């Protein structure tokens, strides 16, 4: 169960990280 | 058109939140069992 | 217990959704 | 510059689809529980 929760930290992390970098593209498209 | 797609990155942005906010949700419940 | 599980199966729709939507970009963005 | 975000976006694609294995993998870890 542990194991689970701390999966689930790493995915949320992970999806900032994809958050980020749509964000950037789409001020890159922007401009 | 290219505002189209700047439109739905946009979109796809607010999907995402949803998604951690669930996600994280989901992390606490576990966390509490 | 079953209420995450169901609500993962969720996400995960979501989450391919998401993935045709960005697929559908990057089509266009080559074109 | 165009070709730089069509390669980022097939990045985030596949980091997605990583995303979607490892949830599906809980998935069934919980349906096993």
């Amino acid at each position: 169960m542990k194991q689970i929760e701390d999966k689930l930290e790493e995915i949320l992390s992970k999806l900032y990280h994809i958050c980020n970098e749509l964000a950037r593209i789409k001020k890159l498209l922007g401009e």
